[PDB]
Parts: structure tokens; C-alpha cells; sequence
């Protein structure tokens, strides 16, 4: 049954793959190979090249980003020669090294072993490889609350944070074999924080917010041909809604906003008077400021819309068919001043994709 | 057949509606009534009780409406009496006056005769009852180009608009019989108008703008009970939002925003200053500053969010069943600083409700 399905998504995939990348002749040869390969041992392997095309064809169905545009650029790290947690640290460690590159991010995905039965090879427990921890007791809640149940399970592996509202969270992960996850703490070195200043308002500082340079994504489940990659931490850069109109604004996250108004000098009283919408713009314009004075890469969600309609007509120029989630590709600020807003989009999923999976905490 | 449609859908509105009302018992002997009729006469003639909690009804039922929290005080006003068109025309004019209320606006509906076997006794042109006139012409773009087609259609019908950015459109409406449909003139003793003007810049006051204090829809199909009500026009007040990011800020309408963004003294050059947001902000802020200042009911979408959540509470409170379009019921402005984005709605459509239907235009 399992060696059915597997086959199935394998000749789907195969045929696409070698489709547009002009191999649509050693489809057959290869098929022949994986049927038997899949028959004599219940998975195949793929090759360096599907592989790394897979991950950028499963980008491209990602119907929620909307920075799909640079699809085929995508740094693909083959790592599933990791046999150690020592050489999955290492391998963690140094996507963030060439995925930050000094500030000029590099979209990087790194592949570990995949599933074999089901079972996980590799097993990361970190949302993003870079995030701050959450605590809450009683009455205190101090850092990122999204990270509370994360930070409370490593808490319960010897790890203990500063209690700052930006502790670093280490690496925290799961061979095959071993019952807990270790831990690593994250060299400082190799990790770009971005205080964030407004461009002039000079009392915003005192705020003391910052954020990590890097999103690196790491709890997805990459599914390439009937293969389920489930560990393969990938990474863009930022759009400054994520940060300035999300993270540092919910009131279920850092909850800045009254704070944000206080600074830039106006009332938070009236509903009428717009003071959310307002503190979400400056806020959100002292993000966007902040990290270009550093040097790190960041987009806006205008520019990242003019991106993506261009990734619209790119698609419809070859002849691929459209998918996206408009409920996510609208961004949380002035998202009507964009084009996304203004037309609809098929929410249907194609693979090769990027699933969401459960949490091995909580 | 269409006795058939006519019969199941009067069932399940009177066994309903009477349920809510207290008039449990009476269901009975009131649909054999309307068995009856239906049977001799093809269709059926509401009670004056029905009909106003059936347009209230509807009015709860709409999915993308924000302000559902005051259904139940809709002013129904019922002229299914009226047989000229210049009762038709007063009505309309009473309408405007009555629901206008010197400023202070009421939740109105004017109802009038429905479809008898699909022919419409009275056909409403206006989208709005007022509304402003759009021209398209060599160059020219004057006024709201959403109004271009209608405006054009009253052209056709020797009206002639001053050419002005809001020149307001007759009423037009066609009665059953006549071919073409009349025009009248609004008088302007009965429209109430609002400038444009900022709370802190005076230099707002240079883009001379401004806006209608009542929307009255006239163009969608009231149906209740398998009865087309296709002529009832109806109005609440205006969410901020309506007006300052998308009926002056679209480019596809007023297209303001580089505007708004010279007055308020930024600069319009760069994506990541955020200009196109912060010119939101102001001009919304104007808005309902300017409503406010003059004395004219409008709602902001914080506020809104706020009654529209009490709705959802009062829904769940009463064991009904509750519908909503995420994507309509999101503000266009900071949309994530609303419980509305962070929560999903059930899109299925309820009768009764208010439809669209095609234009007799275009
Ligand atoms: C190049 C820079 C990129 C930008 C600016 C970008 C932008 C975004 C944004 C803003 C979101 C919404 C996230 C949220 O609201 O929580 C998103 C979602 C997503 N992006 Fe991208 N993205 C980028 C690169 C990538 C890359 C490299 C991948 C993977 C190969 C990817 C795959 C996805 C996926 C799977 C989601 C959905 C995540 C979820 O379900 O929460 N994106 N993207
Ligand atoms: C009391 C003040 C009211 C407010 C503030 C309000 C707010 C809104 C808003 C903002 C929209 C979205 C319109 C758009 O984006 O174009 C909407 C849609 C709608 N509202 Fe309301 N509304 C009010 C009263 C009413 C009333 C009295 C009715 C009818 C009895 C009604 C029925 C609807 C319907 C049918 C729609 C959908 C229209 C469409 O499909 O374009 N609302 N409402
Ligand atoms: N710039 C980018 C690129 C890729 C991204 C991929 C995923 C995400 C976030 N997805 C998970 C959101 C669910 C969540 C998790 C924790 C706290 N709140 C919400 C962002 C990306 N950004
Ligand atoms: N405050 C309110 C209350 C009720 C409303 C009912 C309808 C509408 C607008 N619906 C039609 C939008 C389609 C359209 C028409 C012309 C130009 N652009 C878009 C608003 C309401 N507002
Ligand atoms: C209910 C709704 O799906 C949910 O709140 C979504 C809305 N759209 C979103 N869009 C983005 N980009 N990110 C999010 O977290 C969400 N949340
Ligand atoms: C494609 C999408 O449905 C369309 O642009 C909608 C989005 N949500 C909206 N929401 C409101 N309130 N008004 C609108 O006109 C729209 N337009
Ligand atoms: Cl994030
Ligand atoms: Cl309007």
C-alpha cells in the first residue's frame, strides 16, 4: 500500500521534473530504476538534481508566500549524509552562517535523511532555528509567548534562558534512537540582531526592540515525490509586515503598539483617532529603516507585491497554472493599496509542497 | 415548479420567523393561508410583521457586513402601495430624509412591490441613492470612474452633470410598462455633504474633499420568503474605511493618495518610507474627523470590529448559527489589529438576504 502511494507521487514528480528540465527522454530509464528500487527496498532515493529542483518546485507551490518570484534561486544543501548530531549541529550552524552572508541573505534550504517507514531520521524541534524565548508565571510574561511551550520543554533539558525578552532559544533536535532531544546553544557570533531605530524619531530607541536578521523555518515537512523530508530547515528574508504589523505587534506576541504610540508622540485614547493604525505605520517604517541601515535584506510589502505579480505573469508566460492563498498573501498593513487584494487566487495544493507537522512538544 | 420553490422556501421562512417572533402557533394556519394563495394566485403577500423582521432577517444574514450587531433596529418602511412613479420618486426622497435624520443617521429600508412571476413591478438603476457622476473621455478622467457606465446610461436620457469631480447622479428608475426609465434630479436641501478637512493640517483642506453622509444601496434583491423584493433600498451608516481607503485612495476610483501625501508634507518617492500607508492613516483620520466635526453618523473599523465581535457574542449567546466573508468583513487598513483576521467565519449563505442582481445598464 505505502510502495503503491510512494509510486504514484514518484511518477507524477518524475515526469514534471525531468519535464522542465529537458530530460523528458531519461524519464523512463528512471521510472524503471525507481520501480524497482521502491519494490526491493520501499522508498528510493533521489538524485541531486530532482532533489534540488524539487525543493524549488515545492516553493513555488507554497500558496501562502509572496516571494515565490525568486523560486529557482534557492541554495539547496544536501545533507542527507548526517549520520551524528554532530554533523546535524554543524550542518544547522553553518546554514546560518551562508544563509545570513553578512547581512545579504541567501534563500537556503538544507535537506536531512528523509522518512524511511515513517520513521523520522532526523527530528527538529525549533520553529526557526534563530527565536527568541516566552515566559509566562504568574503575572510575568516575559519574552516571545509564541515560544512558550517550546522554551518551558527545553527548560525541562538543563537549558535555562536569561529571562530577557530575547533570549536566544538553542538548537533542539531528536536523532533516531535516542529518547530526548540535545541541545546547543547558538554561537553569538554567528547570529545578526537588528536594533530598531526610526529614521527621525530619535525617542524610538527607547523602546529597545529589536529582532533577529534570518527566518529560517525549520518545523516543515518538505514532501518531494512520495519522499517526506521532515527535516529541512529553509529561509528567505523578511518582509517588514512580519515584524513591525505581526511579531512586535499582537497583543498575543510583544504587544508594542501603546508603547509605539507613547514614543512617537501621540494619544492612545480615541479609536477615532487611528493612534493603532498610525504607531503600526512607524513601527513598521522604523523596521523597514532599521535593517537596511545595518545592511541586512528586507523587503516591504509593496515591493514584495510587485514581485509577486510579476511571479503571476511569469507563471502565466510558461504556461503553469496559478495557486495561492489570498487570506495570507494580503499583507496585515494597507493590504488594498496592493494588487493581491483586488483579485482571487486557487487555495488548491500541488506537489512538491511544504506541509506543516505536529509538534513533538506540547 | 416555480409554485413549488416559491412553496418550500415560504415554509421555511414563516415556520422561522414566527419561531423568533413568538408565533409559534400561528405557523400553522398561516401557511395554509399561503398554501392557498400560492396555489390561486402564484404567489404570496407578506404580513407587515414578516416583512420587517424578514428584512431584518436578511440584514443578519449578510456575510460580509461588519455592522450586523443592530439588525433588529432596522426602520423597515413598506411601500408596496406605491403604483406611479412619482410615489416611487417621494419614497426615494423620503428615504434619503428620513434616514439621513438631520445628521444623525437611522438604519433604514424602503421596500417596494417585488417581482410578480419575474417581472419587476419597479427596477432601480442607482447603485446608490447618492452618488457621484464619473466621466471618461479623451484624456479626461472626471469624477468617480466607478459611476462611468451609469453615468453615460443617464446621459443617454437627455441628463447633462456640471463635469465637476462629484457632480451628484439623478435618481433613475424604470416603471413595469414603460421602456425607458425616468430621471429626477436630487435636490440638494435633502443631501447632506461632507468636506474633507484634517484635525492638525490646515493644508488638508486644499484637495477639496469630500463625501455623501448617507449610503443608500439600491441596487440588490431583497429575498424573503421565495418573494423577490428586487426594489428595497436600504442604508446603514458609513464605516471610515469605505471612504478614506477605498473610494478616495483606489486608483481604479479617486486615486488621492500622492495627493494626500504632498499636503501632509512626506515624500511619495520610495516604497519603504511607507507613504502609501501613512497617507491612509491621515486621510482616514480626516475622514472621520471631518463626519464627526459636522455631525454625521459614521463608524471607525476599530469600533466596528468591536460591535461586530458583541455580534458574534450575541449570536452564540442566542444558539444561532453565525456566518461571515473573512475576506469582505477584514478593514482594508490594519486589518491584524482586529479579532476578525485572527479567527475564521463560515462563508454559507442564509435566507433571508440581500443578493446582487444585473444591471439593466451596460
Ligand atoms: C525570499 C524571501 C521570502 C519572502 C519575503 C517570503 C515571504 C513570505 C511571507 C510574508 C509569508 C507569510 C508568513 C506569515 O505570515 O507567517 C510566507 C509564507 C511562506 N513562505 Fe515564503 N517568503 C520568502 C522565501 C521563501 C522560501 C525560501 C520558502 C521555502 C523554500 C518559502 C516558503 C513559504 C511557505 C511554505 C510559507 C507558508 C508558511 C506557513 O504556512 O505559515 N518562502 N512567505
Ligand atoms: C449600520 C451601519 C452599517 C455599517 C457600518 C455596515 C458596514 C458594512 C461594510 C463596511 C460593508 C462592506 C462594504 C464594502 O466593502 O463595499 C458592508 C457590507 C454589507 N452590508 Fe452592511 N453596514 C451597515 C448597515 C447595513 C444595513 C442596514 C444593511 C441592510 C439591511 C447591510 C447589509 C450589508 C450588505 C448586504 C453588505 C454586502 C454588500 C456587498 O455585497 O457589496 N448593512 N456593511
Ligand atoms: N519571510 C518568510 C519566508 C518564509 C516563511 C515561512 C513561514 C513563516 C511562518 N509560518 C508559521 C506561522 C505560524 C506561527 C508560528 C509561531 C508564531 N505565530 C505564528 C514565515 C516566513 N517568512
Ligand atoms: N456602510 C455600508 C452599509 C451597507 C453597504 C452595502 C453595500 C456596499 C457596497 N456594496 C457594493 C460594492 C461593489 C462596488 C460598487 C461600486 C464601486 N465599487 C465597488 C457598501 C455598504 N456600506
Ligand atoms: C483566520 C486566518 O486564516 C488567520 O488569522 C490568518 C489570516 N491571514 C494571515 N496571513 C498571514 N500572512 N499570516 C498569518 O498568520 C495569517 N493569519
Ligand atoms: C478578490 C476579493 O474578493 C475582492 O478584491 C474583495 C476583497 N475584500 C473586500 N472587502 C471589502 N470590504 N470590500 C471589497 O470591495 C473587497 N474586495
Ligand atoms: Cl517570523
Ligand atoms: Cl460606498
Amino acid at each position: 500500500e505505502e510502495k503503491e502511494i510512494l509510486w504514484n507521487e514518484a511518477k507524477a514528480f518524475i515526469a514534471a521534473c525531468y519535464q522542465e528540465l529537458g530530460k523528458a527522454a531519461e524519464v523512463k530509464d528512471r521510472l524503471a530504476d525507481i520501480k524497482s528500487e521502491i519494490d526491493l527496498t520501499g522508498s528510493y532515493v533521489h538524485t541531486k538534481e530532482e532533489l534540488e529542483h524539487g525543493a524549488k518546485m515545492a516553493w513555488r507551490n507554497s500558496n501562502r508566500c509572496i516571494g515565490r518570484l525568486f523560486w529557482n534561486s534557492l541554495n539547496v544543501i544536501d545533507r542527507r549524509d548526517v549520520r551524528t548530531k554532530e554533523e546535524v549541529r554543524d550542518a544547522l550552524f553553518h546554514h546560518i552562517e551562508t544563509a545570513t552572508n553578512n547581512g545579504k541573505i541567501r534563500p537556503t534550504i538544507t535537506i536531512f535523511p528523509p522518512e524511511e517507514k515513517g520513521e523520522k531520521q532526523v527530528e527538529i524541534w525549533n520553529h526557526q532555528l534563530i527565536r527568541y524565548a516566552g515566559y509566562e508565571s504568574d503575572g510575568e510574561r516575559i519574552g516571545d509567548p509564541a515560544s512558550c511551550s517550546l522554551t518551558a520543554a527545553c527548560e525541562e533539558l538543563g537549558w535555562r534562558g536569561e529571562r530577557t525578552d530575547f533570549d536566544l532559544l538553542p538548537l533542539i533536535f531528536r536523532m533516531k534512537g535516542d529518547e530526548q532531544p540535545v541541545w546547543y546553544e547558538l554561537p553569538r557570533s554567528l547570529v545578526i540582531e537588528v536594533p530598531i531605530t526610526h529614521p527621525d524619531i530619535e525617542a524610538f530607541s527607547d523602546l529597545e526592540l529589536k529582532w533577529y536578521g534570518v527566518p529560517i523555518i525549520s518545523d516543515m515537512k518538505l514532501e518531494v515525490g512520495g519522499i517526506h523530508y521532515n527535516a529541512a530547515p529553509f529561509n528567505g528574508w523578511y518582509m517588514g509586515t512580519e515584524i513591525g504589523a505581526r511579531n512586535l505587534a499582537d497583543e498575543k506576541r510583544y504587544d508594542k503598539l501603546k508603547k509605539v504610540a507613547s514614543v512617537i508622540g501621540i494619544a492612545a485614547d480615541y479609536n477615532t483617532d487611528l493612534w493603532k493604525d498610525q504607531a503600526l505605520v512607524e513601527l513598521n517604517k522604523a523596521v523597514l529603516h532599521s535593517y537596511k541601515k545595518q545592511g541586512v535584506s528586507i523587503v516591504d510589502h509593496h515591493t514584495a507585491a510587485s514581485q509577486f505579480k510579476r511571479f503571476e505573469e511569469q507563471a502565466e508566460e510558461a504556461g503553469r497554472k496559478l495557486t495561492g492563498d489570498w487570506t495570507w498573501l494580503i499583507p496585515p498593513i494597507s493590504p488594498a493599496a496592493t494588487h493581491i487584494f483586488h483579485r482571487s487566487y486557487d487555495n488548491s495544493i500541488v506537489k512538491p509542497n511544504y506541509f506543516y507537522q505536529d509538534k513533538p512538544y506540547e
